[PDB]
């Protein structure tokens, strides 16, 4: 995997919002071969969807020929809800780029038949081929999506319910009120994040950085599902400075001197 | 993976056995399209057996239409030896349930040439097509089926040499003489067996205590052959109350929440 | 995975020759169907080299019908410099034995598009189907071939950055001037070695003993790639007896006991 | 050691309290032979304080004649500030019960000599002869006051340098503001620690999981200071529910059975 | 440390006895100058016995002049009760040799004052001074007597309460019901162990290899009481041969190099 | 612990020569009160040798009244030849400094009892008091001196045997040779070195980062004796860069900051 040392989450947002447009350019999208990416939510990205959505205001990318899937949504939350991961795309993203409705996919967290709900999303992603690039963020204790603790290193999109510590990070949003975080949500698994073409994932904090040790220098296993990206072919992760303190010194340093050239640039 | 916290082996043999007798009945298997199921032998599984045979007397469940394999035999033991697998599982399964003698695979450590009967077993495997649920245990040491630490993840049905820990703990079969405990024997590899579609092992005692920390919150390895489920997509272990004294307080805490309701209720 | 437990180097290249010439006379090679047959450079293989072209000399084995693949080269390098893997294995191997050229396949350091030379190597191997048997070794931190700490565990040739250790190490040829050490690799990726038939890994010296205990006794993780024998149906590690120090005894006694009468002939 | 596992800080502050109390009257101090108390700060120890308190009011215990040492103190600023662990001892204690002045220890920040008012408190409890109950808390780290992690563990009372998690932990009482938090403090020792003659040590919420795992479960390091209790003959750990998640599900069964009677009524 | 490396349970009881001779020879004991020898119950110091009452028969020593302090005793069992330290200790060695009974120590399990009874007979040993040599076994979970897991590195003698698996552990001796054997008992502490001259621990059976792992590779920790020998300046470990497979093979390497020539003849 | 963060071995060397003055000066020894400093050889203490002569031929320091002690020496090989730790420390020290012969302490291997010489080195160091200043280093296994893994966390000064890998890597000054290098040798024992008031360890070398990661975040364990610093109240750790690179970012981050400004100059 590659692992991109920067200093601060503004840096950590330009730089992924760079990669995405560059994957985006080179490949060319059209109405017969669309772009598909992969997006999260949460605090994490933030700075990367307030950077691409500059750069498309500058006419440095277009989405109208992207076509997007969001990795996960809380179940029985309101659509309307302002923290359902609904509200949360379309608020800093989607009503601000010229991406057509058609080409947004998002999991229905009320949908009355969860497993049919779970394959038909499945079956959109394939319909496409394949998700040229996934975006997304890890958990304090290492979940990529909401694959908690102890989910298959192969499983497919489906329900799965939150560790208390996941809905207690999660209230920060729902003010601070454990008891308004949803106990379930539909997710995709690990073997979808795997299909991927290329994975992308931003890491920002203290608070992750046992996480993201787990990722770079511990083993597979499905405690820590990120560790998942160790199976992958084209993985990389982009962090700030604090996020990197659990990691060896020799490890970090591997790191900076392949990027050394590919940080400074913005 | 699921992880059903029952408290009694008792529990574990009913649970077991009605969520075999489920997945058969929504199957609806017939003479073109069978019920491929994977079993095993040891202690573990008689409450199991027990539990199945009765359900077949009550008429819950017919096996008419169920075809067998099971994950492993001794090499050299005669098959009309006590305990031998073969005897093992007709004296607890096959003599009391209505299952036709074309539909039982068993491998024969007898054979002349150990790789074509190994080889033969994948055949026939593949002739149908897939093994819908193969029910299993657990080594002191973390083997599936004997699957041996050092064991390739992505083994086939194979001959293996039994460890001496191994050969101790299946003595109490043979007397208490380690000496009569057979050397080798054929087993089906962790590849076979992660191409099930759905792999549920049994896990009781104190003895398996150590076994079920590896399997559940160790890393993915061949030392602890257990640790394969990690990599399944559809895995589940039944446990008795002591065999989760080496899990962390959370990671019960999780499964009993998520199965509280699916515990109750036999 | 098999662990061949000899003495010295001497018996490590003697068994691992044999296992070669072996594989070789019972797969009958032909212009319609060649025995594709995987190599590494070193001062680990120097034995096994050694002994191959002895038995070739004395008519028990013919290259006429065997293609190599050599698992990597250094970039930049000079292919006339006498420490290119080039120089290396015509030195050892190709100038000794009657080996067409065009069977012959080395990665070209100084080819002006790299990701060009890596995608044709691949389409190389895949003209013939397969590599049957990939000989290599192991590195002081584990990696395989030249997939440093953190390479994907699906990784496919590309070029890699060696680490400082890795220069230091390999130093011991250019005048121990880690300063005359190329930077940069091209190698066959985790993934190309997993798709070979069968991996035989040399590994001699003190300096090697926790990299063994990482392959053998640790967990499948992309920091130390040689891990990925655990993942392969059919790997075998080759060692000598300073390099066994660390695994524990009870792992040491296994391999003995299984392969006893497999290493007393030479 | 003995770990009170209990569900609330409520509970744990009711409990420590009534610990407090109880020895100090079996001891039945006086004049000429005073009961030493050492004390802690923070928020751990308020629902403790408030117990304390109450349990005065109410005539239960007395402090005439209870000398107090307090952990640590920062240096150079001001004993009036609000900030400063002399005004958080007598907001939420001294204020509130009946001990002289002259009883009240706290390490002098403000000292002209440092070195020698470290000396000096060292001094000041061996006149008395040693401290017969010391409470404290637990830092997210493992740390104890100001002995932070590679502190050594027969340190006395010195100067010390915080560490930037420790300040961020901290700053919360700073107004979120990490530059207002004191980079250095006057601090007892690990071995002025296991000097007294009894610790008891507060854990409460999930921050302090991972700590309260290296305390009970880990081995003896520098690293996580809180380790050092496994040394003295007589500690006790005093904790709420979402503590003790990260111990194993035997070990917290362990102390469950142990103290069932001595936590009744709570 | 000193580990000895035997084969079987008869030479490690002849090596163990051999030991105990020879330092009470040379001490050459006299009524006001006794050598005081701490003694262990349980199966593991069967074969010690046995050897050291025939090389008293035989004339090669005398108990005359040696004090004895047991590790631990049941509290309020009647101390004619078969299961029964006493019992035990008298049945297997003081019936068979000259020790007269002002000489023997046992802890009262039927004292009138507990703690009164453990701080006299922490009183009783420093009355002589000290014990010269504490002869003992390890538990499979690595305790000492009852200094169960989490018990203070510095814990004297005290009452204490017995784990659910020692229990079990110890239920062969009391035809296999856990409900016989007692939940507490008197027992010296590890630091009443560790202030002995020397310390003999003898290991025997695949029960206790990883008991003898964490003693000899692991790390100082409450959890296994038995890596105090760490802290000790002469500690002997004499084990058979199942006892050490879960050694690192150059830690059993080194043992045997270095006892070699004291172990010939056995 | 203080961790002194350098680059180079010169730098290290100046260091640790100018804190022996340092101390040595602030101490002002006499006849009747001389400053003890206990010393040791090899490769490591080169740097450090040189500077300390230096300042000595700069008259920044005599050593008029300054005893040493020397940490271990050969047993039975004359005081004579080369290759004796005699030799090396008046070669590399003694011959250039003011130091009287009558203050050089050195183990005798030609002693004519050696359990008696080993007490008397103890009984010397106790005529004077304490060791005030020792310097040593580490072996790449964590050894001290001759305190190999498994040596007593309490040993005193005594004869031991020297494991194979030590015997190796002191080879290089026996040309290359390892059977010409010593078996045993009479060393200070971990706990003679604990006693000192102050011990200063010089690190070098990416030999031993795998160590210096095991005396900073490692527990506390015989098997790696250098984690005995952790126990003392005055240890220091002066190292080089590459020794560093196993710790973690935020270890080495810590004491960078710590030791910022006394560490400028070099
Ligand atoms: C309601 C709910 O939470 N259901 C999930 C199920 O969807 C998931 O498949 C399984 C864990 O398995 P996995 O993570 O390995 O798929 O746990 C639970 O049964
Ligand atoms: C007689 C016998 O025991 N043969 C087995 C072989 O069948 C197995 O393939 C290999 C380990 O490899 P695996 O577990 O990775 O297949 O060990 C032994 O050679
Ligand atoms: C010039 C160079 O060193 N490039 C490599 C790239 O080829 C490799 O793919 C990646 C790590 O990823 P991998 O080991 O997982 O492929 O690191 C670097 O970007
Ligand atoms: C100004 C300052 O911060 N001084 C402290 C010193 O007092 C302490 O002794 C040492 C760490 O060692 P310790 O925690 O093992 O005493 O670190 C620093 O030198
Ligand atoms: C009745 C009983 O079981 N009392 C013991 C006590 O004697 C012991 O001191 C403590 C554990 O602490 P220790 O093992 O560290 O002494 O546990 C219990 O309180
Ligand atoms: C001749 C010889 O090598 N004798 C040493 C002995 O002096 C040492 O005490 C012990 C290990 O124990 P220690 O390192 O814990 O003292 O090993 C050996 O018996």
């Amino acid at each position: 995997m590659r692992l991109i040392p920067l200093t601060t989450a503004e840096q950590v947002g330009k730089w992924a919002a760079r990669h995405i447009v560059n994957r985006i350019n080179a490949f060319k999208p059209t109405a017969d071969r669309p772009f598909v990416l992969g997006l999260p939510t949460g605090g994490t990205p933030m700075t990367t969807y307030k950077a691409l959505v500059e750069m498309h205001k500058a006419g440095q990318v277009s989405f109208k020929h992207v076509v997007t899937f969001n990795m996960d949504e809380y179940v029985g939350l309101p659509k309307e809800h302002p923290e359902s991961y609904y509200s949360f795309m379309h608020r800093n993203f989607f009503d601000h780029v010229d991406i057509p409705a058609e080409n947004i996919n998002l999991l229905n967290g009320n949908a009355p038949d969860i497993d049919a709900e779970c394959r038909q999303y499945e079956e959109k992603i394939r319909s496409y081929g394949k998700i040229h690039l996934f975006m997304g963020g890890v958990g304090n204790d290492g979940h990529i999506a909401f694959n908690e603790p102890a989910s298959s290193l192969a499983s497919r999109t489906r329900i799965k319910t939150l560790t208390h510590d996941t809905r207690v990070a999660n209230s920060r949003f729902f003010d601070n009120d454990v008891n308004q975080v949803p106990k379930y949500a539909l997710t995709v698994g690990v073997g979808t994040l795997l299909d991927a073409e290329e994975v992308m994932i931003l890491v920002l904090g203290s608070q992750k950085a046992l996480a993201l040790q787990a990722a770079v220098e511990g083993c597979v296993n499905h405690m820590w599902t990120i560790s998942c990206l160790q199976l992958h072919p084209k993985a990389i992760m982009v962090c700030d400075e604090p996020s990197t303190m659990e990691l060896k010194v020799k490890t970090l340093r591997y790191f900076n001197e392949l990027e050394a050239e590919n940080i400074k640039g913005l």
